[PDB]
């Protein structure tokens, strides 16, 4: 037999969220339980001057 | 590779002259070229019971 060669390619531009400069916008932060979670929220308490 | 696929060429069935048994009717001999034998005549001597 004989075959009939093709040609794979793999070569792509790698990127990071971490590596980029938009996660300066971010406070990126890595919680497994994240689908557990329903809603947070965030109290504010605010005597006026 | 997408696919194969087989190829093949056979050589040619051997065949001599000499193994052929049509051969021993013949009285083959080698020579070095027909030149020098310019007559076509050939004698023979036949005895006689």
């Amino acid at each position: 037999f004989e075959a009939i060669f093709g040609t794979f390619c793999n070569r792509l531009e790698w990127v990071y969220f971490l590596t980029s400069g938009l996660a300066a916008a971010a406070h990126a932060i890595k919680f497994h339980d994240l689908n557990k979670l329903t809603t947070g929220k965030m109290l504010f308490h605010v005597q006026v001057p």
